[PDB]
């Protein structure tokens, strides 16, 4: 199914619980710029190769846009715009300054060295900086691609610009020592925790001494469940990568599983836990459960044995809609995907902001500060959910898709 007709989809349904005009419907249906460029770079081996890069800005009514670069084999023109449209909303829920936007090249970078590497990210930079800036277009990191690389696309943006403004700014992600802002390694992890604590003080629950189960033992996962046991003082007690999954009835410890699955490769055979599956901890009766792994683990299939009483998508949707209607109806709340994992996006813009500014902030102010975002947008689209008695995913893309609207309708691009 193609990802920017099911974005399209996604956008014509949240419309439906709405009151938003058809020409500004039409106008949000569409990427305001689409660029395709050829990327030219020399191999080791001395031969010159092109590749197919793309940057597109799907909406700027409420600001410079923001997204991340994609290095897959397998990428096409319409997963930018499908992602770069998602992005308008996910800035939007969260009530950044932001538009949406996204790039990608089409590579398979396993097969790249770190010179060719360096020179991908360079010419890339060459092609697409008449569309990108600090006030027209922030990349960011994404799928493949790591704080080296926008190191690397830093200093060329640098050096086409002979500096002559905030370099710094052009580009999120950075490594410390350039540019860089504390607390981008559990950003996402601190945003669901956040929204986490937030649905557990609207549903009246102490979540000291709970349940917690996280399936994807990543980045995300790991942080997450590490995050969760630490300041929520809750206990977790199941965890699933990939290959399998353990579970313990006391509770775990996170760091000594990240242990386990470094020396071993997987989080199986854990001393003190009975070996299961992804499926088993997904029916397991715990008080959250955050999937932070491959999307789509929620199905028709599996919906109505979810014991879960709070579900927080920290992966990208998943949890089918019809699984979600399910899960509404049985009296789980649920956090939009794209609201739970949103404290990467901003702790992006707070770095941009610290760039901008010259002045870098501390961790303690940057957790405050994600704090009061996650906690200030999640109560906004829980009391959207409470009013209008739609889904909370629905409720989150009333709320997106309001704030773009009304932003459109301030500058005058449409008039109704
Ligand atoms: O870097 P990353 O991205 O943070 O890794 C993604 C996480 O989700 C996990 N994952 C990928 N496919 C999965 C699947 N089909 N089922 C369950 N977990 C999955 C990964 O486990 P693995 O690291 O074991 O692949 C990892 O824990
Ligand atoms: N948060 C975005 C990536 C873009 C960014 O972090 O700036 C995503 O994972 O979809």
């Amino acid at each position: 199914i193609d990802p920017f007709e099911m974005a399209v989809k996604q956008l014509e349904r949240a419309a439906q619980y709405m009151d938003i005009s058809e020409e500004a419907l039409e106008w949000l249906k569409k990427p305001m710029r689409i660029v395709e460029v050829s990327v030219p770079i020399e191999m080791d081996d001395g031969s010159v190769k092109v590749f197919t890069g793309f940057r597109v800005q799907h909406n700027w009514a409420r600001g410079p846009t923001k997204g991340g670069i994609r290095w897959h084999p397998a990428e096409t023109l319409s997963t930018v715009k499908a992602l770069a449209t998602w992005m308008t909303w996910k800035v939007a829920v969260v009530d950044l300054p932001y538009g949406g936007g996204k790039g990608g090249i089409i590579v398979n970078p396993k097969e790249l060295s770190e010179r060719e590497q360096e020179r991908l990210a360079r010419a890339y930079i060459r092609a697409v900086y008449d569309v990108i800036g600090p006030w027209t277009d922030i990349p960011a990191p994404d799928v493949y691609t790591n704080p080296k690389i926008m190191g690397w696309m830093m200093d060329e943006y640098e050096t086409i610009m002979r500096r002559k403004g905030p370099a710094f700014g052009v580009i999120t992600g950075k490594p410390l020592s350039i540019g860089g802002s504390l607390g981008r390694g559990t950003a996402t992890a601190q945003g669901a925790i956040f929204t986490i604590r937030e649905a557990a003080k609207a549903l009246g629950i102490d979540l000291k001494g709970k349940k917690i189960a996280v399936q994807g033992y990543g980045n995300a996962g790991y942080y997450t469940a590490k995050l969760a046991k630490e300041q929520l003082g809750m206990t977790v007690v199941a965890v699933s990568d990939s290959r399998g999954g353990i579970y313990n009835p006391d509770g775990l410890d996170p760091d000594e599983v990240l242990k386990w699955k470094r020396e071993h490769g997987s989080v199986k055979d854990f001393p003190g836990a009975t070996n299961i599956t992804n499926e088993e901890l997904l029916e397991l009766e715990v008080d959250v459960l955050a999937p932070a792994a491959i999307e789509e683990v929620i199905t028709e299939k599996n919906a109505d044995n979810i014991k879960a009483k709070i579900v927080a998508e920290v992966a990208n949707g998943p949890v089918t809609p019809e699984a979600d209607d399910i899960l509404r109806e049985k009296g789980i709340l649920q956090i939009p995907d794209f609201l739970c994992n949103a404290g990467g996006v901003t702790v992006s813009y707070f770095e941009w902001v610290q760039n901008i500014n010259g002045y870098y902030w501390t961790e303690e102010e940057v957790r405050e500060k994600l704090d009061k975002k996650m906690t200030k947008a999640f109560w906004e689209v829980y009391n959207t959910h409470k009013d209008k008695n739609i889904h909370m995913r629905d409720a989150a893309y009333v709320v997106a898709v309001s704030r773009v609207y009304q932003a459109m309708k301030d500058r005058g691009w449409v008039k109704k």
